[PDB]
């Protein structure tokens, strides 16, 4: 069944629709450069122990400083991975977060429309192979790595407000599945 | 004293130019879904055991599936760090490979002229931050992680050839030095 990580004060939770508004200072991060341990980001979802394809339509309303929404993989609380938007220096940037002991990011140009986009999670062995969508059609590669946590996997849905209160975004399209 | 990891059968070394020809299927790349453990691209630079930013101009003429031509920072076989520009299904990505036992890549779009390109790696403390640019002067970030190898770290210009052979790159305003 699914669960929180970091439950958030506001939230919504139907059968096909999921919106989560941040708490104050959420995020993740782990040591690397800015030597502090975050985990405080709201994430949505369930544990699975099989592999998986796990995909999602993303629509928030970035705004304030590192702005993020997407989705998260956690194995403990330092073998962990998130991918999605976030906002920075006003332009829209789509990157990813590997986290085993050390956080490992990764960022780049975002083409698409930052308030709708997709996203894809495919977890097959012990690879992890992330891709994004623009248009629900085309998944470019995002980052391509090997699981740095064990056998249970936490899916979901996640989003952050490092520097805000909030950000609300709204999860429809899920889809759960085999690889 | 400047020395090479799987030296090519072709270069040139001046004082201030490098030029690399790739020798045939050559590639950096370790187990992560592909199943095979490549360490047989060129890279030509020096050990170092302090910290520093390393800087250096780009000019390959990509064309073969897989083409490669950037920056490396080696620590053994199975600890090192690639980044620079990829040739793919034609469009040219820029992206970073960082393998700590095993390789762990990003990628995304380049906007800039794939043959005229600076690459930038600063390493202080156990600290990796990778930047690119297309005009000299603006620097965005490609990666940021810790450092999965020991204090010794090889330092230099790399060069790759996965489906090919005789991808030319000139490496020219090479920089080492203090971060």
């Amino acid at each position: 069944q699914n669960t929180w990580i970091n439950r958030p004060e506001y939230s919504e939770v139907s059968e096909d629709r999921i919106v989560i508004v941040s708490d104050a200072n959420t995020d993740f991060w782990e040591n690397t450069y800015y030597d502090f341990s975050h985990y405080t980001g709201h994430v949505y979802g369930k544990e699975t122990e099989s592999d998986f394809t796990f995909q999602v339509r993303v629509k928030a309303d970035f705004s304030a400083l590192y702005d993020q929404a997407g989705i998260f993989i956690g194995g403990t609380e330092t073998a962990w991975i998130k991918a999605g938007i976030e906002f920075n220096d006003g332009q829209p940037s789509i990157g990813c977060v590997v986290t085993n002991n050390n956080s490992d990011w990764s960022t780049g140009l975002f083409p698409g429309n930052p308030g709708d986009f997709w996203m894809r999670v495919t977890s097959k062995s012990d690879v992890i192979r992330i891709q994004y969508s623009i248009d629900g059609k085309n998944w470019p590669l995002l980052r391509l790595c090997t699981w740095p946590g064990t056998r249970k996997r936490f899916i979901g849905v996640m989003c952050c407000s490092p520097k805000r209160k909030g950000l609300s975004a709204e999860f429809t399209e899920i889809l759960l599945t085999t690889p």
